[PDB]
């Protein structure tokens, strides 16, 4: 019920090699998720993928992607210790409190282009776009996590499905016209019992649009389901359509820049030291973005 500076509290994820626990940041009092991996249980190609994922983590810095503050190392365990997306799947939301209303599907929908965006740029292709790796915050926010599969079928594009070519960002496009066509009518554009059936309508590409839908909202999916990932649009354009940008007139969802971080908190800076952290220890492990100890707890003192 402890590693490093953590109090482990309960299990809040389960998959096929890893674990996600709630943890208690023992000095701060701040509650974050850690990701804990047995690397023992990992064959070569997926012990490969774990490596690439705390690479991309590291490596990444947008309001609307779960961020990793800390690594805790030892010969047969790793510790991904990153933000709590305390509210939950977006997912459970929908089955919850049903359908988004387009005001609040846009809301979403925005920081997920921006999020996705951010990633192509920076050179990453996020691969595993689905309701369940959607988060929110208490002050309901999206919050991207996994990661794990970056360098599920009804998200999946139809040169997947097929076993086609590579490329990339077109791929997640795809994904992203599948999470705003759930967002707003609560069910999957493409379904099917037996994986043949959900195979042959992503294929086809042919999804029913139901009554209460705008008629933006049903153009501007025409141009993230484009069966042909030549033909579909980028992000950069569809960022500018008249749909995601409904009710903010003054700022139209440009792209995201990360912008100039702090890493001289005067405040946050003594109020280390009252704990056990020297002047030099922290000048020298903040300036360089190693996410230890030190880093970990510089930003957590800025969260609540
Ligand atoms: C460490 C931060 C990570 S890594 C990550 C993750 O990789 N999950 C995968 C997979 N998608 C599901 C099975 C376990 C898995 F294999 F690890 C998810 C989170 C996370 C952050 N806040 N939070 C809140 C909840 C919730 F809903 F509130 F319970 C659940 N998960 C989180």
């Amino acid at each position: 019920p402890h590693v490093g500076n953590y109090r482990l509290l309960r299990t809040i994820g389960k998959g096929n090699f890893a674990k996600v626990k709630l943890a208690r940041h023992i000095l701060t009092g701040r509650e974050v998720a850690i990701k804990i991996i047995d690397k023992t249980q990992l064959n070569p190609s997926s012990l490969q993928k774990l490596f690439r994922e705390v690479r991309i983590m590291k490596g990444l810095n947008h309001p609307n992607i779960v961020k990793l503050f800390e690594v805790i190392e030892t010969e047969k365990t790793l510790y991904l210790v990153m933000e709590y997306a305390s509210a939950g799947e977006v997912f459970d939301y929908l089955v919850s409190h049903g359908r988004m209303k387009e005001k609040e599907a846009r809301a979403k929908f925005r920081q997920i282009v921006s999020a996705v965006h951010y990633c192509h740029q920076k050179n990453i292709v996020h691969r595993d776009l689905k309701a369940e790796n959607l988060l929110l915050d208490a002050e309901a926010n999206i919050k991207i996590a996994d990661f794990g599969f970056s360098n599920s079928p009804p998200y999946a594009a139809p040169e997947l499905f097929q076993g086609k070519k590579y490329d990339g960002p077109e791929v997640d496009i795809w994904s992203l016209g599948v999470i705003l066509y759930t967002l707003v009518s609560g069910s999957l554009p493409f379904d099917g019992h037996n994986l043949k059936e959900l195979r042959e309508r992503v294929l086809r590409g042919k999804y029913r649009v139901p009554f209460y839908m705008s008629t933006d909202c049903e153009s501007i999916l025409r141009r993230f389901l484009v069966l042909n990932p030549a033909k579909r649009c980028t992000l950069e354009q569809i960022m500018k359509d008249k749909w995601i940008n409904i009710g903010y007139e003054g700022e139209e969802l440009k792209p995201y820049t990360e912008p100039e971080e702090d890493f001289g908190d005067t405040k946050r800076i003594e109020v280390m030291v009252g704990m056990g952290y020297t002047r030099e220890e922290i000048k020298e492990s903040l300036t360089s973005q190693k996410y230890n100890e030190v880093t970990a707890t510089y930003l957590l003192l800025g969260r609540k």
